[PDB]
């Protein structure tokens, strides 16, 4: 094809263990575009995928490449990295974290390609603003609307020329898998975390928490894409600072939007003249989001507890920070 696929189909794939990708506190700031898409080969190579589904090189380098180029450059946080980095999270909660022992070859392959997938063609504004500015979308989806997008760009991109990665499944393997895929971009919408992590955490809290009980097994996969999609908040705090730095220029442009262009004062998590509250909403954000998350999800695999640690020590921080 084009230069950049000859470059990438035709390079070595280091090692897991030399790109670092198990590491909980991974960071993709030294590497180049090239080289994240190269981690992307290690780990569907290493999850074994490629090799049990029979994923020609070509055609697996050529979908990573047409995934990276649907995600946008100008937007700040919800970008090809952000993408990237929730793949490396769920690789690493996989392995690291041992979940893949509990999870099918074809579930695993759902998650990460749903995981790289979820916020294709995102715009740097959220759903709320898609429905108040009576954007095209919203008369296409009632709820999860961007997530609907997100779910029909990336089967775009499963059944283009080239690009057909599911090609080697059979058909009722092929229709369980997208459903999974869909199912998991449309649990990204927090809105939808919010909805039904309250059945999850009860279910572990009780202990009742049954992984073989179809239903709670896809709640499970609803909350492990939450907590990859969130992991910034666990990550070392030198690189959770950056990220913060572009999850806020992110807010900020959507409410510099919403004044310019919808005549609206926005709300303080996107005015940039709260700036120096951004600590208390960090804050704010962990405890009613991110904690109960991680905290849950270690009981159903311990070797997860590095989240939850990297997520109580941002905390500290944060707190720290708003104390001033
Ligand atoms: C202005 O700048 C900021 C303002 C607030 C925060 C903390 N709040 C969030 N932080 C993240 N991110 C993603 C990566 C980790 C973390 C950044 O550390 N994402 C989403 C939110 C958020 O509040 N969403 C709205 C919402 N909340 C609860 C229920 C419904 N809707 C962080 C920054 Cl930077
Ligand atoms: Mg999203
Ligand atoms: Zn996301």
């Amino acid at each position: 094809e084009t230069r950049e696929l000859q470059s990438l189909a035709a390079a070595v794939v280091p090692s897991a263990q030399t790109l670092k990708i198990t590491d909980f506190s991974f960071s993709d700031f030294e590497l180049s575009d090239l080289e994240t898409a190269l981690c992307t080969i290690r780990m569907f190579t290493d999850l074994n995928l490629v090799q049990n589904f029979q994923m020609k090189h070509e055609v697996l380098c050529r979908w990573i490449l047409s995934v990276k180029k649907n995600y946008r450059k100008n937007v700040a946080y919800h970008n090809w990295r952000h993408a990237f980095n929730t793949a490396q999270c769920m690789f690493a909660a996989l392995k690291a974290g041992k979940i893949q022992n509990k999870l099918t070859d074809l579930e695993i392959l759902a998650l990460l390609i749903a995981a790289l997938s979820h916020d294709l063609d995102h715009r740097g504004v959220n759903n709320s603003y898609i429905q108040r500015s009576e954007h095209p979308l919203a008369q296409l989806y009632c709820h999860s609307i961007m997530e609907h997008h997100h779910f029909d760009q990336c089967l775009m991109i499963l059944n283009s020329p080239g690009n057909q990665i599911l090609s080697g499944l059979s058909i009722e393997e092929y229709k369980t898998t997208l459903k999974i895929i869909k199912q998991a971009i449309l649990a990204t919408d927090l809105a939808l975390y919010i909805k039904r992590r309250g059945e999850f955490f009860e279910l572990i809290r009780k202990n009742q928490f049954n992984l073989e009980d179809p239903h709670q097994k896809e709640l499970f996969l609803a909350m492990l894409m939450t907590a990859c999609d969130l992991s910034a908040i666990t990550k070392p705090w030198p690189i959770q600072q950056r990220i913060a730095e572009l999850v806020a220029t992110e807010f900020f442009d959507q409410g510099d939007r919403e004044r310019k262009e919808l005549n609206i004062e926005p709300t303080d998590l996107m005015n940039r003249e709260k700036k120096n509250k951004i600590p208390s909403m960090q804050v704010g954000f962990i405890d009613a989001i991110c904690l109960q998350l991680y905290e849950a999800l270690t009981h159903v695999s311990e070797d997860c507890f590095p989240l939850l640690d990297g997520c109580r020590k941002n905390r500290q921080k944060w707190q720290a920070l708003a104390e001033q």
